[PDB]
Parts: structure tokens; sequence; C-alpha cells
């Protein structure tokens, strides 16, 4: 109901990467190419309830299964990401038992690099400055994590 219309737009929202995976019908396909031509609001409201009446001839069950995988794949990014900006602000924050559980985590980073990072970062906290370095740390814990 509000549902498939909730659903249609949706659709209207992803790159055409991920559409041409999607098993939509050719005239889906088309109503969704044409979506951002319609700019007023009486154009964009017909358009997206057409879009609607629409995914009546789509496998909805296929859509939301391949929805689903999208959306748990960002979730599962922004855990790490979320988790790699706990990590920095706690070395930041803290000492060398925040160091050593770190690298209990990531075994292969760089305790030289990290320290040297933390201790700059330390500073520009403890002296007010730009805080540049913990962005550099949130850089190379990324790398760690290989959050792409």
């Amino acid at each position: 109901l509000h549902a498939l219309v909730d659903l249609g737009e949706r659709l209207t929202t992803l790159k055409a990467d991920v559409l041409a995976k999607l098993p939509l019908t050719d005239a889906l396909r088309k109503a969704l190419a044409e979506a951002p031509k319609h700019t007023a609001n009486i154009a964009r409201k017909r358009h997206i309830l057409f879009i609607g009446k629409l995914m009546r001839d789509q496998d909805q069950e296929a859509i939301l299964v391949l929805l689903d995988q999208l959306d748990a794949s960002t979730r599962q990014y922004n855990e790490r990401f979320h988790n790699l900006e706990r990590w920095r602000d706690r070395l930041i924050a803290g000492d060398d038992a925040d160091l050593e559980k770190f690298v209990i985590e990531y075994p292969d980073a760089d305790r030289q690099q990290l320290r040297s990072l933390i201790r700059q970062a330390q500073h520009e906290v403890a002296r007010n400055k730009p805080p540049a370095t913990s962005r550099k740390i949130f850089k190379y814990i990324r790398e760690l994590d290989e959050l792409q």
C-alpha cells in the first residue's frame, strides 16, 4: 500500500549499478530513468504513484531481499566506522594500556608510528591546536581495518 510506493521511491534513489542487478520490468527501468524529469509537485506525485502501480508487476520479495542486502552491508560499514571512531578517541584520551589493547585487536599495527601519531594528537589537544593528527589517526586505523 503506502509500502509499495515507499519501495518505489527508494528505487529512485539507487545507483544504476545496483538497479541493473534487480529484477525490474522494462516499464520500471523506464519509469525510473524518467523520474528526475518530474520536478513539479503534481508531476512527481503522479510519477511515484504510477511507480507504485508498476511495482505490482515485480517480484517484490526479490527486490526487498536485495535491498536488505544493501542496507545490511551499509549497517556493517557503519558498525566498523563507529568502532574506529571509538578507538581513535580512546587512544587520544588514554595511554599505553589502550595502545596495547588496540594492537591486540590489530597485531599488524606499526606501534611506533601509532605512538608517534598519538603523542602529536595529545599535544594538539593539550595545546588547543586544530586537531589534524586525530584525522590522521582515524585514517591510519581505517587502513588497518580496511574500511574502504
